[PDB]
DNA sequence: GGTAGACCTGGACGC
DNA sequence: GCGTCCAGTCTACC
């Protein structure tokens, strides 16, 4: 009882609840939808990973959000603690006020929102972001968990151990610069995007001012911070598109993937308008992501998380 | 400025 | 069982 993934009902001392309706998160929705990839659900309905250089377990009720930590005596979230939490699934922001407005413009979005509630964004750390988004490119998310895990478990820092698994925190900029990265990290199975995190980690280090150019598109406009993104290896529209949106704070950020595509053909009938191809490509791609902005509004990259998480639903 | 394949790696088909 | 197909970014021309 004392060791292992806990649980809501075997370790009820060691729970801390935070106000939290179904209609405002659902975990099982959020956490393997890909936006973050560090989430596992070890007991059904128990959802644990690292989170603030922590490791939690979540659990949700009709109304609560079950969080417990593993730090040294065993002891409960403290309120500092589960506002980290709080911080982490921006609950600040009322999904309930967003899914009324876009049901409200998009026909389409009612629809399917009715059965896909409490899809929000993680408020992810840019450095995580960045290097998992870049190992997302043309792959699939249960591949990308994979290489991400494989590669947090050989660069980033031991945290501690639940049964069998040894949690590690991400990566650091340095370790990822290190020599002989790339290498190991094809032995780990990134095909050529080893080449991508290797060169795109000395290229913020030794080319950008490190850490603190990342950190600082945080206050930049959606266009500088996903222009400036786009300098890195490996990063692209959709990439940086991800970044910006899920780490960067900009809700109208609205990556376009194969699933967008499908989305926007299927469900709206749309088509290029002001760019001659008429299939994927930087400028039909560029104006799709207007479309959805133009639908949705300002939250628009939060819209797209609903649908697209909807999508992989099948 | 705007299109072609080429591209690591498996799960999933189709044959 | 083996050969496609599929889940973005980059480069080589046009
Ligand atoms: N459009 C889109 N593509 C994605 N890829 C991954 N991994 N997550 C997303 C997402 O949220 N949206
Ligand atoms: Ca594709």
């Amino acid at each position: 009882g004392s060791e292992g993934h806990r649980t809501l009902a075997s370790t009820p001392a060691l729970w801390a609840s935070i106000p939290c309706p179904r209609s405002e998160l659902r975990l099982d929705l959020v956490l393997p939808s890909g936006q973050s990839f560090r989430w596992r659900e070890q007991s059904p309905a128990h959802w644990s990973g690292v989170l603030a250089d922590q490791v939690w377990t979540l659990t949700q009720t009709e109304e609560q959000l079950h969080c417990t930590v593993y730090r040294s005596q065993a002891s409960r979230p403290t309120p500092d603690e589960l506002e980290a939490v709080r911080k982490y699934f921006q609950l600040d922001v009322t999904l309930a006020q967003l899914y009324h407005h876009w049901g409200s413009v998009d026909s389409h979005f009612q629809e399917v929102a009715q059965k896909f509630q409490g899809v929000r964004l993680l408020r992810q750390d840019p450095i995580e972001c960045l290097f998992s988004f870049i190992c997302s490119s043309n792959n699939n998310i249960a591949r990308i968990t994979g290489m991400v895990e494989r590669l947090c478990q050989a660069f980033g820092p031991r945290l501690i151990q639940l049964d069998d698994v040894t949690y590690h925190g991400f990566p650091s900029l340095q370790a990822l610069a290190g020599p002989e990265v790339e290498a190991h990290l094809r032995k780990l199975g990134l095909g050529y995007r080893a080449r991508y995190v290797s060169a795109s980690a000395r290229a913020i280090l030794e080319e950008q001012g490190g850490l603190a150019w990342l950190q600082q598109l945080r206050e930049s406009s959606y266009e500088e911070a996903h222009k400036a993104l786009c300098i890195l290896p490996g990063v692209g529209t959709k990439v940086a598109d991800c970044i910006c949106l899920m780490a960067l704070d900009k809700p109208q950020a609205v990556p376009v993937d194969v699933h967008m595509w499908h989305i926007a053909q299927r469900d709206y009938s749309w088509h290029p308008t002001t760019s001659q191809a008429k299939g994927p490509s930087p400028q039909t791609n560029k104006e799709l992501g207007n479309f959805f902005r133009s639908l949705w509004g300002p939250y628009a990259g939060w819209a797209q998380a609903v649908l697209f998480s909807a999508d992989l639903r099948q």
